[PDB]
């Protein structure tokens, strides 16, 4: 076992410094952009062109130094559709890119500032005609007060539900991404790129099913995830 994928504590830092020193590739897995996990990576020694992280729930894999390795994005026409619906239904709307949050909201949502700050990613305001056509749109999200998001949830066109993945990650968020983009599925790509195989990896919630089934040694920490799993534990625990 030479590669560990971990979804999302000194005992845990240490157990990582360990597997790392022993020459293991530790791959953080997160719903945020890279900047969202940069702090933990700093504290765990992890960095450079040879360390890796899957971000945006596997819509992107990249080297800690920044190079995007794989990606599964929404098209520009997708953005147009989604954004045009945001205005129809009167909800704030943003998209996340590996470098920037973008919104065309001139009255920027309190929640977009929350996100920007907590996730540590800047905001580029662009009127819709100006959002660059060559963007890597990793994630799209209706961001607003719950009564609004609720109305969004209540009015989501069947068409978007089919075309993309649409899950409510918070009372104030609804995220939209590629219909086929899992942390499990993307880890498969990062692995094939490192010249390794499923039987060399150990993975470590709900959208992790694909991550356990791929891993030769998938390990759980819910109850449908424990199924597929090959073991259960708490992180340092599984490590050692």
């Amino acid at each position: 076992i030479k590669l560990i994928a971990i979804d999302i504590a000194q005992a845990t830092i240490d157990a990582v410094q360990a597997a790392k020193a022993q020459g293991i590739k530790v791959v953080l897995c997160t719903g945020r952009p890279l900047t969202g996990v940069q702090p933990y990576l700093d504290a765990m020694d992890i960095d450079g062109d040879d360390q890796y992280a899957i971000t945006f729930n596997g819509s992107v894999a990249q080297t800690i130094s920044g190079k995007v390795l794989t990606n599964h994005s929404l098209t520009y026409e997708d953005y147009i559709d989604l954004e045009a619906w945001a205005r129809k239904v009167r909800a704030h709307f943003q998209i996340e890119t590996p470098d920037y949050i973008y919104t065309a909201n001139k009255d920027i949502s309190a929640y977009t500032i929350a996100e920007s700050y907590l996730v540590r990613m800047l905001i580029q305001y662009r009127e819709v005609s100006e959002t660059p056509r060559d963007l890597t749109i990793s994630k799209a999200m209706f961001v607003d007060y719950p009564q609004v998001i609720e109305q969004v949830k209540a009015n989501m066109p069947q068409d978007f539900k089919d075309r993309f993945s649409v899950v409510q990650s918070a009372p104030y968020f609804i995220e939209v991404m590629n219909r086929r983009a899992s942390k499990g599925g993307t880890l498969s790509e990062l692995v094939d790129q490192l010249g390794l195989t499923a039987d060399d990896v150990m993975t470590l919630q709900g959208n992790d099913l694909t991550m356990i089934k791929y891993a030769g040694l998938g390990v759980a920490m819910i109850d449908e995830v424990k199924e597929a799993a090959q073991a259960v534990t708490g992180v340092a625990a599984a490590i050692r």
